[PDB]
């Protein structure tokens, strides 16, 4: 620690650490896994353009990570969730994704993903307190 | 007269989906787990601003997720990484965090975390192609 000190980093110091990690990762990985990074989004709309559902994800390394999937509560049993999942999966295959990764807390219907062919490869117990987190994967 | 269809969403719409999901989550969870979200980062540097190492993470649900940890290669033996990890865990422990989550690809030294008391709870084999991703946890 001579002539050095540890302290809280600033926002740019923070993005600097991130950029360095990304930089190292990419120096190791070769072109075969370097899919152009993309963010995809789908929504279910009303005739009036009203939205009661949607799903968003990010693609890279030739895999799709589903970040968020929503369906308005008033229509939760109407099956829009499955449609959205099928649709984005189709997009993922067309882009060359080899798999899909996502996680779901116990209060976000992990069973819904199981019904769609996702396999649980990991679980984080009592997180948040009184609940649990489930990690899923589906090979395409 | 009441039909709804699915279409690609815009970035703003993707952000809306995300917020509707967060809103719903919050609506079904107790305040007990509602730790106000917060980003945290530590850097090892000198007066001029050269960054020799750093770590960044985000807290919520009373847990710390380590997003990035980097140490300059010129000083990869000096143990700044272990120092940063230990230091940020303490900050997490101090803010009421009960758990720490992080993942590490095979090309990002996962044995580093294994050596530091982290338990691998899941693994995504062959991702990206030719590598693997290891998910770790440490209970505080």
């Amino acid at each position: 620690m001579y002539m050095k000190h540890i302290e809280n980093g600033t926002r740019i110091e923070g993005e600097y650490i991130k950029n360095k990690v990304i930089q190292y990762n990419m120096s190791i990985l070769t072109d075969e896994v370097k899919q152009p990074m993309e963010e995809v989004s789908l929504v279910v709309k009303n005739e009036e353009g009203k939205i009661f559902g949607g799903v968003t994800g990010t693609m890279y390394f030739y895999h799709l990570h589903i970040d968020f999937l929503w369906v308005d509560e008033s229509v939760r049993h109407d099956g829009y969730g499955s449609q959205l999942l099928h649709e984005i999966e189709g997009i993922a295959k067309e882009k060359g994704c080899r798999l899909i990764l996502l996680d779901s807390f116990s209060f976000q219907a992990p069973e819904f993903y199981k019904k769609h062919g996702y396999r649980e490869y990991g679980v984080v117990e009592d997180h948040p307190k009184g609940h649990s987190q489930h990690f899923f994967e589906k090979r395409l």
